[PDB]
């Protein structure tokens, strides 16, 4: 059981590890760090703060572990509604931009058996496109 769950903290450190390459690599207060493609464009508030978009998840295994948008139904969710690592990027991400994150387990639920979201001792990366803030406020 651990066999795997050890195999994992290996291929995802190693992975954010070589991911340092990637250009515009930012830490964050909660240890964030990501790749800047669109920054800024509009407006929004802080973590109390609700966007509506659409991402793609896959965990450092490969494979896909849910999307919103082959779904065929976009996400809605506010920033401090989600782990902690997240509530500090999405904190920053304002509505129209376009941030790519990668929260090691040590920065979200933990390499434990208490990985929630993100599967214990696996490192995962997000794609977050953000439309718009509450209407586009």
């Amino acid at each position: 059981f651990n066999k795997k769950a050890d195999e994992n903290k290996v291929k995802g450190e190693a992975f954010l590890t070589e991911n340092k390459n990637k250009p515009g690599v930012v830490v964050l207060p909660s240890g964030l760090q990501y790749k800047v493609i669109n920054s800024g464009n509009g407006v929004k508030p802080g973590k109390s703060d609700t966007v509506t978009v659409e991402y793609t998840g896959r965990l450092i295994d490969g494979t896909v572990f849910d999307s919103t948008e082959k779904t065929g139904k976009p996400a809605t969710f506010q920033v401090s509604q989600v782990i902690p690592g997240w509530t500090e990027a999405l904190q920053l991400m304002p509505a129209g931009s376009t941030w790519e994150i990668y929260v090691p387990s040590g920065l979200a639920y933990g390499p434990r058996s208490v990985g929630g979201p993100i599967g214990p001792n696996e490192t995962l990366i997000f794609k977050i496109h953000l439309i718009s803030v509450k209407k586009s406020s």
